[PDB]
């Protein structure tokens, strides 16, 4: 049997009755593995070694040695389950390595980038101001090497991997210190699994690809000692296409207009007001840069004008929701914001008319317009300035949340954003009376181990 001959080739032995029964369906993938040119491969691994890990003690043999051993470990393995892992991880390598890390050994054009420079200084005080009104609360060594690879990877994979956070803003204002590079991928696992191998192969130290459940399609690779190396959120091509983007020197970054919106929501989360009191300046720069981007780019002027923002955020201290009229900025009456995700899908079918949007970890909630009304979920602590009263800070995070939807759908948001940004100037420090808790979410903390062959979910 052609199939039997394939299994036999791969396992380098006569397949047991069980080994045949359990591996049949995988002849297709198994064959591709056998045929894989391990030489051209061993090449790419070394073209990446002297390219991003040039700082390591290793012969172009020690590497090919580890590589060839791995592509043969299916011989010294009899545990069905463990064979499944080897096949699974080998396939990923065979069918994706070249297209993902291999593309990082073909020099790109020396684009004479231009970039724009921002006077994120006139705004340095304006930011410090807003931030004060609110301050009212209470890692492996490979990371350098890996962040270095992402610098390039972002450049070689613009359509599948975009950027945000520190580094994304360091690309607008070079003085922004930056560490880990926040990314979104449509192929998070594929990427992490490939990079995970690259490292084990070079380094020799097994790493673990782990999946965190609280988070929407979150994944991260650590080392034997539980030290963070690099993470990433996965999104659909669906969602990727709708995310606000900007194109700086060969990479896409979430539109800073959008990131600013998110950072206003993040300020509701009590853990953040806590990060703020530690080092208030830490945020100054970021905020500033984002204030200046939106000013210069959309002609936003900080007049500290009127009110009309923040609008009304009526909260059910018990049924835990937050009706908020939007009669003003959008063609939909108000917005009901559920504090419990489960309770959203529960009550979201009692409407039937289903034409909702799921923006995964990008909005970290789902949005549904119905009856000229909006149903969405807020995933942070709601703050209260007084019993039964939403605190300006949450009030604003609530507005920004709704605006995130607007940006991903192309609706009007420029005027509202400005009112929102100015509602933040010159405002008396209000006390956090008390706050709610984020809703618990059990799940499967599973993880791919690079050498012991076990796949936990």
């Amino acid at each position: 049997n052609i199939t039997l001959k394939i299994i036999e080739t791969y396992l380098g032995r006569v397949p047991s009755v069980n080994e045949y029964h359990m591996l049949k369906s995988q002849a297709r993938n198994i064959q591709k593995i056998t045929v894989f040119n391990k030489d051209i491969f061993v090449s790419l691994v070394k073209k990446n070694k002297k390219r991003f890990f040039s700082d390591v003690n290793t012969s172009a043999s020690e590497i090919k040695d580890r590589i060839l051993s791995y592509f043969s470990k299916q011989t010294q393995t009899y545990n069905i389950g463990k064979l499944f892992t080897i096949i699974e991880l080998q396939s990923v390598l065979v069918t994706t390595y070249t297209d993902i890390l291999g593309v990082l050994t073909i020099k790109a054009p020396n684009v004479i980038s231009s970039k724009i420079s921002y006077n994120v200084t006139s705004m340095e005080e304006l930011a410090r101001d807003m931030l004060n009104s609110m301050n009212v609360a209470v890692v492996s060594s490979l990371v350098k090497n890996v962040n270095k690879l992402m610098e390039e990877y972002l450049r070689r994979h613009n359509k599948s991997c975009i950027c945000y956070g520190s580094y994304s803003l360091y690309l607008i204002n070079p003085n922004i210190r930056y560490g880990d590079i926040d990314i979104l991928q449509t192929n998070s696992r594929t990427f992490l699994i490939d990079l995970a191998f690259l490292i084990k192969f070079i380094t020799g130290n097994n790493i673990i690809l782990s999946k965190i459940p609280y988070l929407r399609n979150y994944m991260v690779i650590k080392d034997e000692n539980d030290n963070h190396i690099i993470d990433s959120f996965n999104i659909r091509q669906d969602t990727m296409n709708v995310v606000p983007k900007i194109f700086i020197d060969n990479i896409y970054i979430v539109d800073p207009t959008f990131q600013l919106l998110n950072m206003i929501k993040m300020f509701s989360q009590i853990d953040r007001l806590e990060d703020l009191s530690k080092d208030p300046e830490k945020f100054n720069a970021r905020m500033a840069t984002m204030l200046e981007y939106v000013r210069y780019t959309h002609g936003i002027v900080f007049d500290g004008k009127r009110n009309n923002m923040p609008m009304k955020c009526i909260i059910d201290e018990n049924n835990r929701i937050v009706t908020v009229t939007t009669k003003d900025y959008f063609s939909f009456k108000k917005c009901l914001v559920y504090l419990d995700e489960n309770v959203l899908s529960s009550d979201i079918l009692d409407l039937n008319a289903d034409t909702s949007c799921d923006f995964e970890s990008v909005t970290n909630s789902v949005y549904l317009i119905h009856d000229n009304i909006m149903y969405t979920y807020f995933s942070n602590t709601i703050l209260l300035s007084d019993k039964g009263k939403v605190h300006e800070i949450s009030a604003r995070g609530l507005c920004a949340h709704i605006l995130l939807y607007q940006m991903l759908t192309s609706g009007e948001y420029k005027q509202c954003l400005s009112d929102l940004l100015n509602s933040m100037m010159n405002r008396d420090k209000i006390p956090i009376y008390s706050h709610t808790e984020r809703d618990k979410k059990p799940g499967r903390h599973g993880f791919i181990n690079i050498e012991k062959d076990i796949i936990v979910f």
